[PDB]
């Protein structure tokens, strides 16, 4: 078991994840690399989709309510709440699908 702990694979995998949509490098993620992401995608699906998967990802992936995501803040979400739509949305978009 593991309260938070990260693997290799899935570790490295959240990291170039983060490092991908970081244009700057400052190791967060607000909310609209979350929408130019999943928007960027360019996938079949509705307005209401998108701004509902960064939207939600973005309220449960915020626990100071900043409106920045850090690395441990994603990873965090990612190794906590159980396999979810933001979640495979997220490294799959991020992995340029
Ligand atoms: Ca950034
Ligand atoms: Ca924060």
């Amino acid at each position: 078991m593991a309260r938070g702990s990260v693997s290799d694979e899935e570790m490295m995998e959240l990291r170039e994840a983060f490092a991908k949509v970081d244009t700057d490098g400052n190791g967060y993620i607000s909310f609209n690399e979350l929408n130019d992401l999943f928007k960027a995608a360019c996938l079949p699906l509705p307005g209401y989709r998108v701004r509902e998967i960064t939207e939600n990802l973005m309220a449960t992936g915020d626990l100071d309510q900043d409106g920045r995501i850090s690395f441990d803040e994603f990873i965090k979400i990612f190794h906590g709440l159980k396999s979810t739509d933001v979640a495979k949305t997220f490294r799959k978009a991020i992995n340029k699908k």
